[PDB]
């Protein structure tokens, strides 16, 4: 049971807890991607920022699991690192809380608290 994949699954479960969602779709599937898209879409339509941003982030983790299955661990890690590095750049690069609310801080801290561990696992030839 690959520890890298297990860590990603645990993180998605933690995000689902935060936004109180519990879809029947399995993590890392196309059907999960579709659930997240609908939820993101309904959230934007209903002005629910927490749900919308959580759906967006869950999509990225779901895509990383799909990338892990079809390519390599390191492409999966990079998919997330790039997204979170960019989100960080978006948030703090230009300054006119600002764009950082409790949802944003929860999600970014969730990734960056696990970032070092994830990279260690993804760099390990044994689980590839």
């Amino acid at each position: 049971e690959n520890p890298f994949k297990e860590k990603l699954l645990e993180i998605m479960a933690s995000i689902q807890t935060y936004c109180q969602k519990s879809p029947m779709s399995d993590f890392g599937t196309q059907h999960y991607e579709q659930w997240a898209i609908q939820m993101e879409k309904k959230a934007a339509k209903d002005g629910n920022r927490k749900d919308r941003v959580c759906a967006e982030h869950l999509r990225k983790y779901n895509e990383a699991l799909q990338i892990n299955d079809t390519i390599r661990m390191i492409d999966a890690y990079s998919h997330l690192e790039t997204f979170y590095t960019d989100e960080k750049e978006k948030k703090f690069a230009v300054l006119n809380s600002l764009k950082l609310d409790e949802t944003d801080e929860f999600l970014m801290n969730l990734f960056f608290d696990n970032k070092k561990m994830l990279k260690k696992l993804a760099e390990n030839p044994k689980y590839e």
